[PDB]
């Protein structure tokens, strides 16, 4: 329906619940997208979020 319609924050945070459940670091963060309110930055917050925690 309509051609104005392209959130998918539900699955952005999702997903990014398993990135920070994974990295295990600052919950506080997993809120951010956890609450979502904010579809971009909950993909961001995310992706994000993880890259405070990266040491491949």
């Amino acid at each position: 329906t309509t051609y104005k319609l392209i959130l998918n924050l539900k699955q952005a945070k999702e997903e990014a619940i398993k990135e920070l459940v994974d990295a295990g670091i600052a919950e506080k963060y997993i809120k951010l997208i956890a609450n979502a309110k904010t579809v971009e930055g909950v993909w961001t917050l995310k992706d994000e979020i993880l890259t405070f925690t990266v040491t491949e």
